[PDB]
């Protein structure tokens, strides 16, 4: 599929809901982050965070204004 679009760290997190770009989904904002705020935001891999139970890829996010 098409490189998803990646948005500044400062963007996703401090956006409303409801003026969130329609092509983010509000679920996963992690994978429209570059690789490099990916890794200073989660410090590890995305299959890594992946791998991570949902709940807990949740709750790393909250503290991060992500989720």
């Amino acid at each position: 599929p098409t490189k998803l679009e990646t948005f500044p760290l400062d963007v996703l997190v401090n956006t409303a809901a409801e003026d969130l770009p329609r092509g983010v989904d509000p679920s996963r904002k992690e994978n429209y982050l570059s690789d490099e705020d990916f890794k200073a935001v989660f410090g590890m891999t995305r299959s890594a965070f992946a791998n991570l139970p949902l709940w807990k890829q949740q709750n790393l996010k909250k503290e991060k204004g992500l989720f």
